[PDB]
């Protein structure tokens, strides 16, 4: 019934990579509810889903594991104990979360349509919070991300050349100052996330007039993007 | 000051890390109950409805390949294994959803303090565990596959017949006694347990059991247990 459509990209081995589609939030998840069930209240559902929030993030907070259809979570600490005490600078509490019985049993009931390689050698192969250790696009602002991939050195004279973050909320357009790509080599790119980013997902776009290999710039940049969840500032 | 309070103990990693006090486990029956409990104007059937609800779509988005992003989390499906022959093998490759605190997570935290309770008053408890399929250090774990647990004087040994490890299902209570040949590793500081694969999704407590003394020294006559909750995930395909 359900179908993720996948790439084949180099790890080396070859492996499978989502393709980049959609992302939806509350707001879209309420819509389907109400398209699903229109015998349901969208003003009562979405009551629903924020006192549901504030119930689970209170019993994780408080030391209790939570678990859902959708997933389990519990509290962790990041962070080695220094001199038996907690610094606020060095250690912080994060919840781990797990995939729930729900989530296990779709994906029963899913098959995977390999796409097979890109038409180019130009793209976004995986990721890494430097914060989280995290390698599926998950992010921290004010931190740094390290992008791998395939020619993504951001080189030319144009204007639309470097990294862009487009809200998936709000469609707005955030430019990464070219200061903050601290690493930018073809295979490797390491940026910092600029810290005032409000928490969402986004669509993370690499533009540059670098040709695959060596020789001259490309007259006109080409883009290759991955989508990216952004966790707000610590 | 802070609204939460974390309660956490220093156990060994050379150097100490904080090792969460659980207080307890929460299914969906809990939840709302706390919701009809925090807000009396809501009918607990609109929200209980609204939660499967709420889930079908969630799951549906994902197996799509959607990312979804709700206050709790971030979620995204994602692959394991090599590309053999350029084609899914359904044998050697399986899809999972990776799972990250969303923005209601994040702000919670912001009003949450650690209450450091100082080193474990006894010599014999679980520290850490890991799970050897998804590598996870939160302590959920993968049915018929195995599990690594870590801490102090862990041995299983002994003449009793109550030694070893057991689960015991917080949904129904229902306690499962691992067979003492699933224990692979039997160290002080480190346990290598095979789950059975016939565990039920869900949130167990998992009791070591043993007649083994602290260090050096001769079998302890009646049997001590630690415990440790756990998380554990049905069987892969």
């Amino acid at each position: 019934k359900n179908v993720l459509k996948a790439w084949l990209v180099d790890n080396t081995d070859k492996i499978f990579q989502l393709e980049t589609t959609r992302s939806i939030d509350k707001e879209i998840i309420l819509d389907r509810m109400v398209a699903k069930n229109p015998g349901v209240r969208r003003e009562t559902m979405a009551l629903g889903i924020e006192l549901m929030e504030e119930v689970v993030a209170e019993a994780l907070m408080n030391g209790e594991s939570v678990n859902t259809g959708l997933f389990r979570g519990v509290a962790q600490f990041r962070g080695v104990a220094k001199q038996n005490a907690w610094d606020a600078a060095t250690n912080s509490i994060y919840v781990s979360l797990t995939q729930g019985k729900a989530l296990r049993e779709a994906i029963k009931d899913t098959r995977v349509d390999v796409l097979g390689e890109r038409p180019t050698k130009f793209y976004i192969g995986s990721g890494q919070d430097a914060t989280t250790r995290a390698t599926d696009f998950s992010a921290t602002a004010g931190r740094n991300f390290t992008l791998f991939g395939k020619n993504l050195t951001v080189a030319g004279t144009d204007p639309s050349v470097g990294v862009t973050l487009a809200s998936a909320a709000t469609g707005t357009v955030t430019k990464i100052d070219n200061d903050m790509i601290v690493l930018n080599e073809p295979s490797r790119l390491i940026i910092l996330l600029p810290a005032s980013l409000e928490d969402g997902e986004y669509m993370l776009t690499v533009t540059t007039q670098y040709r695959g290999g060596g020789g001259a710039l490309l007259k006109t940049p080409r883009s290759t993007s991955h989508t990216i969840y952004i966790g707000g500032a610590p």
